[PDB]
């Protein structure tokens, strides 16, 4: 099964590689390693997951995109967002989760490998 | 029958941001009905509001997105918009000091998803350019 994972640029930098050395446990990670070739690469990736894993704690124009090409293409979509950055996500992500296909989770920093296994299984 | 326009911008960037984004909307408006005009976005139940959110993005002629501040929300309106095969004006202020995205600026072909760079005092003659 093929992953793909995204977040914004923008401190949590050993957050994203815990996610994606998470992922890694369940399959191939597509995204674990001028502009147009950019967005023609992630667009090949985005349709060719299994599961789209997005980290939405913060705002982010190219995560944003990336979801609403990724709902388009039908995908399985899982959003990670920390309530303790103080931030309040995008009624825009929120209110695009279903409880099935497009799921949004809130999660504490030490739970985040817990609740992907409990995801996957 | 007045072409629908919808304008989307985040709400984050300051009030100066949001005095400028009622400049947009207050030209767009001459070129045709601004669907999401009324939205209270510096006030910015989850579900009722991503459902008109689509329902405005898939009855819109043009889709006029501020890029100027990161934002999750006008980016995936953009990806909403590219798959609802919409046509596309993106703008984006350099002055801002910040680098646009690659997944924005990269999206664009110069014809019907175009990004363009502006200063603020020249939006009005820009939208001319673009609505002309
Ligand atoms: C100012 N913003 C931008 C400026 C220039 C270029 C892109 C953007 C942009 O909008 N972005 C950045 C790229 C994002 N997509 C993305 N991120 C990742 C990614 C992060 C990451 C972290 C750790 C590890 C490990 N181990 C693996 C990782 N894989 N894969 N992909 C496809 C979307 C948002
Ligand atoms: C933390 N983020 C969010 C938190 C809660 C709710 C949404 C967001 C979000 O992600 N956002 C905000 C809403 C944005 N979309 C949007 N903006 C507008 C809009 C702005 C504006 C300004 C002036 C005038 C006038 N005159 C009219 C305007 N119309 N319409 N739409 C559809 C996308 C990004
Ligand atoms: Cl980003
Ligand atoms: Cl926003």
């Amino acid at each position: 099964p093929a992953l793909y994972f995204c977040g914004s640029i923008r401190e949590d930098r050993t957050l994203y590689e815990r996610i994606v050395s998470r992922l890694r446990r369940f399959g191939t990670v597509l995204t674990e390693h001028g502009d147009r070739l950019i967005h023609e690469q992630d667009l090949e990736w985005l349709q060719q997951a299994d599961v789209v894993v997005a980290e939405v704690t913060q705002p982010s124009l190219g995560v944003g995109y990336e979801l609403g090409r990724a709902v388009a293409f039908n995908k399985r979509i899982l959003c990670l967002f920390r309530p303790q950055s103080g931030r309040v996500l995008s009624a825009m992500i929120r209110g695009a989760a279903d409880g099935s296909r497009f799921q949004v989770w809130d999660y504490e920093e030490g739970e985040v490998e817990a609740l992907l296994d409990r995801y996957f299984e």
